[PDB]
């Protein structure tokens, strides 16, 4: 709704896209990024399946 929440929107998209070219499919942990609220845990949270 908010413009950060616009970015970090955008941030959750963007992010996963990697994990999209590195063969992940894991809908639970795509999820968990839809859960971070805030931007910081979408990094934080995707970098473990990232570097997987």
């Amino acid at each position: 709704g908010t413009i950060d929440e616009w970015l970090l929107k955008e941030a959750k998209e963007k992010a996963i896209e990697e994990l999209k070219k590195a063969g992940i499919t894991s809908d639970y942990y795509f999820d968990l990024i839809n859960k971070a609220k805030t931007v910081e845990g979408v990094n934080a949270l995707k970098d473990e399946i990232l570097k997987a």
